[PDB]
C-alpha cells in the first residue's frame, strides 16, 4: 500500500531562547524548552490540588 | 563631636522572587539577581 506521506522537515530546532542562553553560559546547565516548564511550574504554583 | 545625630538605613532583603525560584529548584545554582544580570547579558550581544 505504497507512496506514503512524510514530513520533511528535521523535527525540531533546539535553540538557546532567552531562557536557555542566560541558563547555559550562567548556571552551567539547561532544560529543554524552560521556556514551557518555567510557566507550568509557576501556573500551577498559584492553583494546585 | 561633630554632631550627636547619624543617618543610618533600613534592610535590604533579597527574596527569590522570579527566575531564581525556577533555577534553584529545576537547576541547582541561585546566582543572585539573576533579574538585573539577565537584562544586562541580553543586551549586549545584539548591539
Amino acid at each position: 500500500e505504497d507512496t506514503e506521506a512524510d514530513v520533511p522537515v528535521t523535527y525540531g530546532e533546539m535553540v538557546l531562547n532567552g531562557a536557555n542562553l542566560v541558563t547555559a553560559l550562567v548556571m552551567g546547565k539547561a532544560v529543554r524548552s524552560l521556556d514551557d516548564v518555567g510557566r507550568h511550574l509557576l501556573d500551577m504554583q498559584e492553583e494546585q490540588l
